[PDB]
């Protein structure tokens, strides 16, 4: 009933490319054969940077490490919705949802693993999903928007140029690859209270990635890798460091007080030392988006937005995000602004912040 | 009680000028002797382009073909309201409502008819109502805003210059005649599903007018008539064709997905051929307003607005219609915009669309 | 409980400086030792310009003539709130509330009075409160924002430069003194119905001040005093007259149809002579703010706003007042407008007007 309007699950045909637990990876697809725009969405949901933490994620959140519980179909929401009230400009696009089952911020390029231990093939899964879509209409595309939330937004920053190069190398160069990074723009800042790196939610962002990369056998974009010392690839997971060497255009959406950012910075009236910290965090962030011409950053304490149903409720300086994305579409073809950043300095100082 | 604040019915003194059924025509009036602005509103409500269709409209909707049921008074609403919460800039104007009883899009100029058959004197009724108002304060006016909705909005396009010339010819040339056309801006486009021209609601806009004009003995503005072949006066009912030869300033208000337009185009998730059609219709429309400097066009599926009570709820690009009308007032005496057209491509992609 | 977050009452140490009834004056204080901004708020609430009217205010409203009922603490609200949802940019400032107990529009400079009669030391109370705050962190300040509502807003206009000079003269010249005047911008216009000057709420603004000044032994700013004849100091209570000689920057917030203004103009559908009057009043007002570059003036019938909790609900031309105040902060260090004045000509023609 609703099934007839849904994205449909396809497992990958190459079974060498798997989820963490060796089960095959895949993608949900809904084609629109009146449209030439393509929306590839990278799911997020943290990561695991060593074996005991993954074993723990498997007990607790195996849905993020395995395809054994993926349903046959799913309903598109937010920018994947076909409903024009919820998705004003993109409701007619070809919709693709790639589930996150690699726990590696879509950086994994390990061809093999050993048996009884996890595989990390994030970056390969994207590569293979792109391959298969070429056989299903992607070949005829104008715009391929690689989008993602949280770990998936960071994944966009890591993979957008690799996809752009994958397609150029395959002789589809009418296709414009673009990126849209939601809640994946983080700071490698000092924690409010420094704590030891043990759990996924206590580990300072720098240390987490530094360990993750070597565990996942992760890859970062070459232009960025070459700007930092060898063994310092972790820098390339931080948006403000990787952004400038990107060749593809990328729109950056980012709550100035991201729940994930506050969690790794170990933040939980309010103490005066903490007042300072939270406040100076929104400022560091605001700072890093000055050179990012296309962005949306409200003064809210939240997490993810682009596939949430209420993504149209939030406004910055009179403007909604779908509208900002549209203006950005137009800037790649003046009353139509694409740089929207809240000046007010505390979460929920903006009143359109979602609960 | 409410009667003391209402517009009052006046039947025309010249009984040669009648409604469809031979009963006298007229106008509702409420004067404001602190104001020098005048608001003449032309009611709409379709038309009938042959004898069997009119006979059918008489059985069903004789209120639109006769004054026998007109009440003594009526309450002004929207831009005819005296309530400043509902009518921010025009609440103090002289208010005039001319009921539509000619079924001829205010184009009828038939001096006589035969007995037992309908008269079509739309354009004369306007002329006579203007005459009479000269004896009641119109003589002292600065601005005469001829306004109308639906068939009445089209009537504005057909009659605004004739009124302007009527007054010049009568030696009242301090009076600025302006127009305001609501839901009267139509396209002469192909139907989604072509159907035969039989009922008022199935007949393609082109064919309906082509027949109506010859039945009503209709008149179009001379400047427009002369731009098209003889026997092609019907073109002059289409706003984008008649607009450029208008001498009077005209503000154009128009839902991009007008219910009336969808009805004559014979439109009723959604089929893919229909997706295309509705979408390309909002685009054709948007297109035709590019050269119309003063306009308001939301991405809504609706019908009429200027005398509806909730006319202030709808916004385009942060701006309400009364505000847009004000800015337009100012442009005839820069933070104050008068060209407001929704870019989003589907009805109710704008969230301020009324139900 | 709430007490721990509140402003705390301090009575003045110099007991020569009193409220009307000889009881000591004072101020509520809440310091924020992460902030260098200071917010001094002057309460309002009319005045009494002769002995029988004061005796009457003492029976009825002794809270405004005495400190005997002042509570130990009070909760900051609006621009004095520490809650960032209610106070987006200023929630972290040092907060000061000076209660109005002098009945003299903060103009009183009578060192002494006789016994059994009232003292009017408004201007001295401000001077003494500023003195004491120097011993508590004001010394280290960047910005001192003198703010007030109603009689307190007028008091800001009367005292902002005196404070600026008090501090310069005391050798604290890193401190930028600014003003924020809320509902204290009045017209010295003709009453709608002229009535005799007897009660505080019937007395034309001109006559009230003319009498008050000589009774309170009031002082006006020197630059303004010198622009008018001797014995015409009352002019200097009217914002549009005093504003141009101000040296300190002042932001002016003012409902175009202020309840207090309507009360002294003796205003209570609506009569045609009264329609004219109210309308031409909003226009005179609008007029007087043309040269005031930094202002906020909605088309509402209201009174006071800056410490009311809903101060963020009202918008003018898409912009809230806290936002306008912020832009103004920025202009003293282009998408950020500070001149916001409703063009619509009747109270509640703006829909964001508070009830
Ligand atoms: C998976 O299989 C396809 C088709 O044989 C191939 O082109 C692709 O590169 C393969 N990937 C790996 C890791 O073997
Ligand atoms: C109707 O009567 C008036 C007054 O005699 C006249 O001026 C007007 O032109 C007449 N119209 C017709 C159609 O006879
Ligand atoms: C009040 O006392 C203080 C401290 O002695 C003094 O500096 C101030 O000027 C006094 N004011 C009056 C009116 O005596």
């Amino acid at each position: 009933q609703q099934l007839n309007e849904d994205l449909r699950l396809h497992l990958l045909l190459n079974t060498s490319v798997t989820c963490n637990d060796g089960s095959p990876a895949g993608y949900y697809l809904k084609e629109s054969r009146g449209s030439r725009r393509w929306l590839l969405f990278l799911e997020g949901g943290w990561y695991c940077f060593n074996r005991e933490n993954c074993d723990s994620r498997y007990d607790t959140m195996s849905s993020l490490m395995s395809s054994r519980d993926w349903p046959r179909t799913r309903t598109g929401t937010g920018i994947l919705s076909s409903q024009p009230e919820e998705n004003p400009y993109w409701w007619n696009a070809n919709m693709v949802f790639i589930p996150y089952c690699s726990s590696d911020v879509w950086s994994g390029a390990s061809s093999k693993s050993e048996k009884n231990e996890y595989a990390f093939m994030g970056a390969l899964i994207i590569q293979e999903v792109v391959r298969e879509l070429l056989g299903r209409g992607l070949s005829g595309a104008k715009v391929l928007l690689l989008a993602g939330s949280s770990a998936g937004g960071t994944g966009v920053l890591l993979n957008v140029d690799r996809v752009a190069e994958q397609l150029e190398k395959l002789g589809y160069p009418a296709i414009q690859v673009r990126g849209l990074a939601d809640s994946g723009w983080f700071l490698d800042n000092k924690q409010y209270r420094h704590t030891d790196c043990v759990d996924t939610i206590t580990c300072a962002p720098t240390e987490a990635i530094r360990r993750g990369i070597r565990y996942w056998n992760g890859v970062v974009p070459e232009r960025c890798r070459r700007q930092f010392q060898e063994g310092e690839e972790w820098n390339c997971f931080f948006g403000y460091k990787v952004y400038p060497t990107l060749r593809s255009p990328v729109f950056v959406v980012q709550w100035l007080f991201d729940e994930a950012q506050l969690t790794v910075d170990n933040v939980h009236p309010v103490q005066e030392g903490l007042r300072l910290y939270i406040q100076n965090l929104g400022r560091e962030l605001r700072h890093t988006l000055k050179d990012v011409p296309a962005s949306f950053a409200p003064a809210c304490l939240s997490h993810e937005i682009i596939i949430r149903s209420h993504w149209t409720d939030v406004q910055v300086k009179g403007t909604s995000l779908p509208r900002a994305l549209h203006c950005w579409d137009r800037s790649l073809h003046k009353g139509c602004p694409v740089h929207l950043v809240d000046s007010c300095p505390w979460p929920h100082c903006n009143p359109s912040c979602p609960t």
